[PDB]
């Protein structure tokens, strides 16, 4: 377009720069002018035979894009769906955006599936945000249900921290024809606002465009109006199809577009400028997922400089990987370093003491694992003066495993002050530690203890593993002794009935403690999903904690274990 013309790749960091520039102006300004200059009618949506059918009486589906479903004959209205065909980026009607289904409409939402035959579906909500439904439940716990002419058949479930996949055979009345279909369900949109990193969206986007086949009809996509994120996802998706071929961007074009079709798809300004840094961010993070046989041949890649390049594979894509409420003035003798800091969204909340403000601050970050959200805590080796907040931080958050990644001192220097009792017991501030057990395994020492609240005087177990197999300088050769002392902390917290995340340190709690939860990530996609992606995974990790993996050595190990581990 004139005024608003495609922003090349390579120019598109500036262009959102100037978009933020001073409160957002210019993109406040650039969201209020989208209009697709045209008048449209909704006669169906109006039909009061159909009114009721509409989650919102104010989200309607426009006449001339809406999804036609197949009169019931007899019926008045059976035609209906609030349901609307979507341009993608040289892609005519790839979509279908609908509202998320309603008791009613259960069957015609499923009957639409068919008669578009439709394979996949995007399903952008929870059912429930903030004890307010969002969407009602229209597939089945188990088994097979009918809603209207389609049974519905729950094959499969595979429910990961973010998202979760469920698969279903579709059969309609009489007819012999089975099909089938791939639900994709993003569970981590937060209940206001937009993410706050794109980087758990865009890898639910790759996993539905992997899964979706190519000979099918329009993806069905919805949230609640299937208008906000649903049209996130639309234009997400249209415009890394379209740098694909053209290496260019027009967000502003495709949401005009888009409104064409669909009432308010996109609906807030917050939302148009996470498309925008979702979009920034997958430009410069290119493919990195490598299917299992492959692993080898392309860590063979990795390991290698090419010719005109200075330095291997390996150390180019770790190069690509580059609150205040925790740096106040108080502070200044709670971290071991003022520049590994855990971020806001993540930062573990100590529950305040009576008159000392301030003190609910602890060097300790929230990590999602790859099955469920906040599996771990990345945080410091404890010091003298932090040892205390230490274990007050682990009773609140139920956390009853720890794992030290580092020796009490390396290279003549101490890495971690000794925070446990060995031979005696001792109280830490409202806590008392009882050294209980000990054990010395090959690589690492796993150490028992039982702290006893000194106020309401009850007790837990809390089991230590501590690695001690960790080069003094560099990294292992092998990964088979990190590829066990990961399986058994985790066979260790089941067994147990441990219903709380996995506390996890090394020195600054980023290193070593960014390999630990990267490897036990990788380690168990690789064994359900197949394929390996590690930059993808230590880029999450950095979205929930900062500096994790701090060096290419760490890295490479990160490579050999996933290695290693695949040839076992």
């Amino acid at each position: 377009m004139l005024s608003h013309p495609p922003i090349p790749i390579t120019d598109m960091a500036e262009h959102m720069e100037r978009l933020k520039a001073n409160d957002s102006l210019k993109l406040s300004q650039e969201y209020e002018s989208i209009d697709p200059g045209q008048q449209f009618t909704w006669e169906h949506s109006n039909l009061e035979a159909n009114k009721p059918k509409n989650r919102y009486a104010n989200v309607i589906a426009y006449d001339h894009s809406r999804v036609i479903l197949q009169p019931l004959e007899g019926i008045m209205g059976s035609d209906y769906i609030n349901a609307n065909y979507v341009d993608g980026y040289r892609r005519q009607n790839a979509y279908i955006a609908t509202q998320g289904p309603l008791p009613e409409t259960f069957g015609d939402f499923w009957r639409m599936v068919w008669e578009q035959r439709s394979a996949t579906v995007v399903m952008m909500t929870r059912l429930e945000e903030k004890s307010r439904i969002k969407c009602d439940q229209y597939w089945p716990n188990r088994g097979t249900e009918t809603y209207g002419f389609i049974q519905v058949t729950l094959l499969d479930t595979m429910e990961l921290a973010t998202f979760c996949v469920r698969t279903f055979s579709l059969h309609k009345n009489g007819s012999s024809e089975k099909r089938e279909v791939r639900h994709f369900q993003f569970t981590a949109w937060p209940d206001h606002g937009v993410p706050e990193y794109p980087t758990p969206f865009l890898a639910f986007l790759r996993r539905v465009k992997t899964c979706n086949p190519p000979d099918a009809g329009p993806i069905v996509v919805h949230c609640s109006a299937g208008v906000g994120r649903t049209g996130c996802f639309i234009v997400i998706d249209a415009m890394l199809e379209r740098i694909k071929t053209e290496k260019t961007v027009d967000v502003y074009g495709h949401v005009t577009l888009m409104r064409s079709q669909r009432n308010y798809m996109v609906q807030t300004e917050d939302q148009y400028g996470f498309i925008h840094e979702a979009l920034l961010e997958a430009v410069g993070c290119g493919n990195t997922e490598v299917p299992a046989r492959s692993l080898y041949t392309y860590i063979q890649k990795l390991a290698q400089v090419e010719p005109g390049e200075h330095v291997t594979g390996m150390e180019l894509e770790f190069k690509r990987l580059a609150f205040i409420t925790a740096s106040l003035p108080c502070n200044k003798f709670k971290n071991r370093l003022v520049n590994i800091l855990p971020y806001e969204s993540s930062r573990v909340c100590l529950q305040p003491i009576r008159g000392v403000e301030g003190s609910d601050y602890i060097n300790a970050s929230f990590i999602d694992g790859y099955r469920q959200q906040k599996a771990y805590i990345a945080t410091q080796g404890p010091l003298a003066e932090t040892t205390e907040d230490f274990w007050r931080a682990l009773w609140e958050n139920n956390s009853t495993i720890v794992v030290m990644l580092t020796k009490l001192r390396e290279m003549g220097r101490e890495k971690c002050h000794q925070y446990w009792p060995a031979e005696r017991s001792a109280r830490y501030q409202y806590f008392v530690v009882d050294p209980m057990a000990e054990y010395n395994m090959p690589q690492y020492i796993l150490r028992e203890f039982k702290v006893t609240d000194a106020r309401d005087g009850q007790s837990r177990t809390v089991r230590q593993f501590q690695f001690t197999d960790w080069p003094e300088q560099g990294a292992p050769k092998s990964g088979e002794g990190f590829i066990d002392f990961i399986g058994q902390v985790h066979k260790t917290k089941e067994q147990f009935g441990q219903d709380g995340p996995i506390s996890v340190h090394c020195s600054a709690g980023v290193g070593r403690t960014g390999v630990f939860i990267t490897l036990s990530i990788v380690l168990e996609r690789m064994r359900y999903e197949g394929v390996v992606d590690i930059f993808q995974t230590v880029k999450v990790l950095r979205t929930q904690r900062p500096a994790m993996v701090q060096t290419e050595d760490e890295y490479q190990f990160c490579f050999q274990a996933a290695l290693e581990y695949l040839g076992s």
